[PDB]
């Protein structure tokens, strides 16, 4: 324990689902977390739940605004000290495929899972770099930037596009030493309150030509692998992809 | 000859570069060509130099209009009959690391680079699906969407959702019996006009640490990949990649 | 037409299967082949029926047999003139998985699906460098070397190291200026003879859930990628990956 | 800490560098370890210099004998209890091209390499399984089981053949609900006494052009990672691969 | 009483404030209605505070969504039959003059106040015409729409283009004989929630040098006027503007 | 039904036409009124048609008798009570344009639509001022006090001066908390006698380029319009216009 | 310089203020001017102080004459040939507001301000129309013909007369091709000698709520808005309102 | 002449048309010019047939760009010192009804229309307040921002929000003692190159019911009066509109 000694966190949609289990993680194992959300009210029980406001606090801001990313970083250096590292986990997805995505459908999928992404992981470069910190991105792609899905068609730019961006990203940091490292998670099905929201796709994605395993994974598979990539324990690591999927993408 | 017999193709931004190579070819091998393009008196003297008008026509129009996809496939059925082959060459670059990438430079380059390819891919599957063509859809990624570049942030973003959303694409049409391939392209450093707008990159990219061959390749090495991927002889290829590099991604 | 004007093969198990059809593309293509198998009457009659002595001939040899590669260089050298091409195309393949997998089992395959390829590769880069021939050495891998399966433990091990090797061996020849590219080919499941040792397979196989298609391919499939390959349309193409699968490895 | 409790564990090759790493972070987390090596009076001196006869012993073994592999999984189980876990570690290297390997060089690398390798996973599986145990293998690859490099060709056709072997083994302990995980770790170039075998390695893999952090890593970078698959924080990763380089595969 | 008889009426952002006041008249007088909103819990509160799900109901949906305007009407017409009466309400505002107005600030509030209102407008006019319904369309502009206010930049521009764009549809139905009529609404200051969301504005807008009343509006004031359009009193009224604020215009 | 409950109004000129149907729905809706006119017999036979003489009565009076004006307040108060509603209507118009208007033509009409409207908005102020009546003045302009007409020289100045001097009275009365509000009333052109002297009207404005809704309008259209302002209904509106004209000034 | 080439000019009221600057900048810029006004001993001076007697001249006329205007005209085509362009300033103010406005008072402001422009511009078309001259009437109102003042009563009336009136005028003499243009100039406060029958107007119209630039204009501010309207760069420009007013009337 | 000393000028989109004019009528009167345009040799040969470069230039720039906008302003500084006078010219049409509007059409007219006017006009202001240069902004509107056009739907609502952000804009300076003034001009229909886009508009225009004056106007006619909203003989004017249409508001 105390893997996560004297770090400062943001997690963005970490109120619910797994990003409410890594910010859970994340406090036990020594580190000081803001989660963001939209509803408010969600929001402070969840942050309450979890700890007392020295350990963890709520900030509403939806991570496709462009402005809110900076005052959601001068809030959490006013209440806790300098940021030390950003996991860009808020996402949403699209039933559709490629051939009958509405434009619409297109542009707001891509406005929360490409835009925010790179706005939070522009703005993170540029606070946390030069500072001795032991910086780290951690973003948040799936499966689904490796292995397409015939009905995921938005889906699946969005999580190709944050795949091959974090590279770049990690790149420019080593080469300019900056003390930042970038790397994304990939995982695969995980009971979540989204996942409840299409319908059957927990038996479907259950079967064992979808799932080895036979069945799908929970929130804490996702949480500790991202304290692993938050803590020293990975200085060496950045660029680098890494999978939590049940045995989904080796066949 | 005639790899191309009967085959009705459109390719965006056909007027230079690898474009005008792939439209040279395909015409070679038998198939019925409309390039287009920004600039119309370029656009023009460049489907005259390749052949006659009953063999290669131009339309200008801006891919990232997506108005302008609906009048470009009737354009290209009424001259030629139904369109069998797209290819989605259009492209564009920006030469900023992520962190120093402005919001405005992030949307443009995606317009093109990323909506574009989107709104020709779905109409593209609509207007060649259950039609007995061979129908072949093929999207120019790049290098880049396999690995990164400290100063090509947006662009990596742009060629990583290619990649993965022409999986989905051709997953879908698969299931569904369409008669529709889909497959990606990815080229290394090639001697373009827009190669030389960025200055002495020709020679950075030549080096043994970057290039292994010591050189960059012409733009007919990427127009006979994408002659197999639009003929009969790759009936049984779809959603995979296609690298032509001198070796840049096996080291 | 004449898109292999002047080469000289060797196709290694070209007797059957997907060689044969590699073997037949090639001489409707200008080039001269060598096929190679260990039955010799099955052999000579295949050759045969492709064409005149003077396009194509048979040499008995098994790849395992380190001493015979230079006897079967040597033999085609005296035929046709200085070989250009190798095709390192025969392999076998056993139904078990790792835990089951006999230590006999496992040397035997090791012994053609590898130490056979090693063998062609490395004296195919020293008899063919240097002599401005446009030299190309394909290496037949298959999906196998990107997924694995629970029941293809040795087989999967074999074609993995293929798919590295050949990389390793791209890289020395371009460095060192060689004239000698190495690429590998990837195909999905094929109808060929070699499906009697996998039981059931095809209708297996065929299910959408493995090949999204609802089919398998002909060896055709595989001659006419190769025939991209060994030509010189693919003079900027090594240490590249090409996969026929039918959609197999895009879900 | 204790995020190994109750495991039990064989580390192959754990006398030296990055294997006595594992072995010191797998005790200092609540395992029980047996390390093997073929010098038994370094390998006696390297598990008394980590901890005590009930926490850590030695056995040695060449991972190429068969037969030694039942001994050692019985000295392990008498003198702990049943075993839970099994590193795949002892592997060399050698520092020859494709073109100039002698089939000596070739045979002894992968029968250490490969043939070791596939020995204890095979002999893994029916030890460990239906018992419990939270049982996990992990085989060690490299980069080199990733991309090609023009001095490395026996070595990086080992370590591609480790890469998806790995992946039919874990598909079928997930499939037959064995209660065994598999998975593979890909190290960038860490300082080893292993070094000594490629003269120069560390300036060469030092400059920016290859690590792009200008920097090779130390055996605690490879630790940590295996402490995570080796505990039940990984209970939903099997099948997959897991790169710390610096951003050596990045670019 | 009953000066609505027979109407069926949308109201976007009809749950709180100045649309509220509209809806509760609106069902006095005999119309049924439809609020939105984007938040649920308030929304179908305020339904049934108004009354019983036969004369209003509450429909989630925020009036940028283009795809939502499409299952809004679905949904008021399968509750309530065809739909006669629009009321584009849902507006937000930016405290920031021109000059440090960032263009974020910029595109959310005209995607709200302008390209909401014309995804209504628009759709309004194809679902309501030729239907002898005696339709009417209601904008809701502001006295923002005829003089500026130094720190209400973006605003300014919203309502402004609110105030020409309607008089181009009322003109177009009047032209075509569709039924339709289309007028703006201009309020003054009124006292609402989004009103106390600006400190101390309230006081400062009950200057007489800004409203010669002395005081400010309240939400009924708006109401009143809406009735008289949405009612067949105003059958000769369109492509007008109604300005209801206490004398703010008139000096 | 009664939004006129306890009111008093004075409607000069409310013998024919618009102002005839603002008495008849005046009643209608709660109030007692009282019409004038110049004719004594046409003015009696009106009064009785739309009601009992304790609804509505009649008195002889040209509204540009200044001394008359006393009268008839008087008058109205001591049959009905304090009047608190005023209604300036009696109007006359001219067929002349500017060049070709004879000062006899020029001086009458003013005196009628400018003097007389003055007359009673000056003594309205002053006589229902501080009383708690909740007063309302309504000036009759029209939309030529927005735009002009060639051939409508003297028209057009009165309608324009009626329609600024009232937003002279507004203001003073609300600066001052007189408890009376002043607004203006702008038809189109409606079907009434007085259409009589400009002969071919009905036609010439029932062109499209004129009131877009191919139709003119009816006295109905301006009495309810007249109804809102004279009630609480309006009580934020004073110093306002409301158009009512088809469409005619949005183009 | 000389924008005002051949013109001859009549401009009411040009002894003092502004239509002394106006009649200065025309002389300036080639006009041949004759002033007007009520006392002689201050015109003549006046006359004398701009220019030489063949470039202006004096004529005593009040402009509410009906006989005089016509010995105006004669006598300035008599000094300088046929008149061309014609500006109506003459005007004065009254501090009342309509509540406590004398009929006195109302009869003889609206005697200056209404019926003398009207005298004007009714014999300015009679004799400046067909002669090719490009002849331009420009009349004075104010921006009380667009706002109200609490006492500026008949003011105010005045003005809005001349604001609608001249658009009849305008688009008679348009629609018969007389070669004649009308247009209205609305200055805000501006610092003249007729300030004195406002007492303290230039300290209260400067405050920030009143005129934002914090200062009245000068007479110079309004003749050089008329030089553009006399001048042939305004030949198309006709009907139209142009506002000097320090930004008075955008807030 | 010479009433534009010593200001120095940028116009969007002055190649062509309105803006070629107001260019050439600028350079006349003394100014120092920078015209921006799309097309690069159209824009050379227009710069170089008004005058010398150190009279005007071209910048290539799209004004929805808006990184383009600190480059333009740059330069145009660096050729002839501290920018003072702005012109927001450039502008596009869609011949579209708001009922047949594609939400295309709809988001590209606005992007150069209004996103356009709005970078500069925002950057306007902060490279020219405070240092005494006169500064002015002349946004070009429409008198389709005063009325509306049955088929200019989106165009109807781009000049109606320039015609309020304008007055926002001149408030904001004026109070602040910015020296900068912001007004609009709205031209009627002008004979220019994008006219003769609609075909046959020209001569509809021309009829009596639309434009009074029987025929259009010409591009010198609006550079006459952007020549007097950028002299200091309008230092008294901002926040005011200027049309000049030929009658076509006045009827
Ligand atoms: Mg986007
Ligand atoms: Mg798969
Ligand atoms: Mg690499
Ligand atoms: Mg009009
Ligand atoms: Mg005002
Ligand atoms: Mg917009």
């Amino acid at each position: 324990s105390n893997r996560l000694d004297g770090k400062v966190a943001i997690i963005t949609g970490g109120t619910l689902g797994i990003g409410l289990a890594i910010a859970t993680k994340f406090v036990e194992e020594g580190a000081k977390v803001m989660i963001t959300g939209r509803h408010s009210d969600v929001g402070e029980k969840a942050a309450k739940s979890v700890g007392t406001p020295d350990q963890i606090q709520f900030f509403q801001h939806d991570s496709s605004d462009e402005d809110g990313w900076t005052k959601l970083f001068d809030a959490t250096e006013k209440a806790f000290g300098p940021v030390s590292t950003l996991v860009n986990n808020a996402g949403i997805a699209v039933n559709k495929s490629v051939e009958e995505t509405t434009t619409a459908e297109w542009r707001k999928l891509l406005a929360v899972n490409l835009d925010g992404v790179f706005f939070g992981t522009r703005l993170g470069i540029q606070r946390m770099k030069n500072k001795g910190l032991g910086a780290s991105i951690i973003n948040m792609s799936s499966i689904e930037g490796f292995v397409g899905d015939p009905s995921l068609g938005a889906y699946n730019a969005s999580k190709g596009a944050v795949r091959i961006m974090s590279k770049s990203a990690a790149l420019d940091c080593a080469l300019k030493d900056y003390d930042v490292r970038v790397n994304t998670v990939h995982p695969g099905y995980i009971k979540t309150p989204s996942l409840d929201d299409l319908p059957g796709a927990e038996e479907a994605m259950s079967q064992r030509t979808k799932t080895p395993m036979g069945h799908i994974g929970e929130p804490n598979d996702i949480a500790y692998i991202c304290v692993y990539l938050a803590s020293n324990e990975s200085k060496f690591a950045t660029g680098s992809e890494f999978v939590v999927d049940g045995g989904y993408t080796a066949q």
